[PDB]
């Protein structure tokens, strides 16, 4: 590869057609007594970045995994924060998000103004990201802790304009998100829709639990898709015959 | 002058330090028996933008005006909008204010979305603009209306971590806000700590009643200043001897 800002690797993967993947690590969730063969699996899958994040944890966990990421991979470290306390100086950079689809505004400015010099003191590239829920047939995580509803999974009108807006607002990705272990992943006619009429990189995640969702994703227009809960449950997840 | 986008002109006279003076017009406080009288004195000014909004007013008469300004002024003319409802497809460009100092969802993405449909159907050019609204004296509309309170004019980090959250989700622009008709105005050496610590344009408002204001808000670092209610009371506000 080439030294790149995370930011430019992404757009110029969308402007060649190249689909990306991260695997998303959740601190919480993660056995350590396995996770030097974790990130073996990782090294060996098609994976092009590592997300972080996906938990309230406390930030020294947080900081022992990414240290690991950084020795044993050679992936981009990407934090993919809940609260400011997920922030961590040994990432290469952070997904500064904003709750696009609810209207609690701890999450749409209020934990940005509290990160924002917290990240002056650090070198991490930061990335804004439009974050869109997406209801996905029971309530997640996302969901629960930031008290807000997601967006109704057939209103894909609303869900545009969303995008739209985030992105007349700055944001320079859009993460549709249906949340971890989602029954139902986000809608392929929403993604469809969404990457026709946004000029901006789309991140998938939620509720993807085989390969061919993924490829389903990619070809609805998803620059990019997040596997967590699927990985987490089988490091042979990316295995071929 | 040459054919840019408004946000590329801003960009360039930042960057050959030529500092710019929008005039707001309000048209609830417009006296339409005297506007042709008041635009003559526009075009003789030294404005290089004229502003429209300020006020909670019909859409009709937000057309109307803007129709006379594109009729007789040669200046680019820029939506300074309080609500989907104010936005009108004659105008150049809108500033798309998102109200960073509060923590009124309605301010940070409802109208937002609700508006980013509208934009779609005109050929607006969109201009992302963080709205931070700095306490003055006494309450202004902009509190009132919003139910937001403003920051407080001592605490400049807060203000500047305020304009770096912005700045890091996207805003081209920082509006600081002292309201229409502020008892005081925007501290200089506020705006001097924030042009100093983020790299887009500043937009100083509120509260300037001389010319002298008007440098000092420049010379402390302002990009570009607005007036209103000086110009609404004076015609003649920018005649020389
Ligand atoms: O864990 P899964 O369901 O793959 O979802 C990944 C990510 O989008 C969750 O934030
Ligand atoms: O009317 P004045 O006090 O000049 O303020 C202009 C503008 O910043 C108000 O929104
Ligand atoms: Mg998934
Ligand atoms: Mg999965
Ligand atoms: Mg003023
Ligand atoms: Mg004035």
């Amino acid at each position: 590869k080439i030294l790149t800002t995370i930011h430019q690797q992404i757009l110029e993967a969308k402007k060649n057609g190249q689909k990306l993947l991260a695997i998303l690590l959740d601190p919480d969730k993660i056995v350590w007594e396995n996770l030097d063969h974790l990130l073996l699996k990782i090294n060996q899958s098609p994976a092009t970045h590592i997300f972080v994040g996906g938990s309230i944890v406390e930030s020294t966990i947080i900081e022992d995994l990414i240290a690991q990421l950084k020795q044993k991979t050679r992936l981009p470290v990407v934090i993919f924060p809940g609260d400011p306390s997920q922030i961590s100086p040994k990432a290469d950079a952070i997904l500064f998000l904003s709750l696009l689809s609810g209207r609690n505004p701890d999450y749409l400015i209020e934990y940005q103004v509290q990160a924002a010099p917290i990240l002056k003191k650090t070198n991490l590239e930061v990335i804004s990201t439009g974050y869109i829920l997406i209801e996905s047939g029971n309530e997640t995580a996302v969901a629960r802790v930031s008290k807000t509803e997601p967006l109704n999974r057939e209103n894909f009108d609303l869900a545009l304009a969303t995008a739209q807006a985030g992105e007349m607002l700055g944001s320079k990705l859009i993460y549709l998100e249906a949340g971890s272990g989602a029954k139902k992943p986000v809608p392929l006619e929403m993604i469809s829709v969404i990457s026709q009429n946004v000029e901006i990189p789309i991140i998938v995640g939620g509720g993807i639990v085989d390969l061919h969702g993924i490829k389903k994703a990619y070809n609805a227009g998803a620059d990019l898709v997040v596997i967590g809960t699927a990985f987490e449950n089988d490091s042979h997840f990316f295995d071929s015959l």
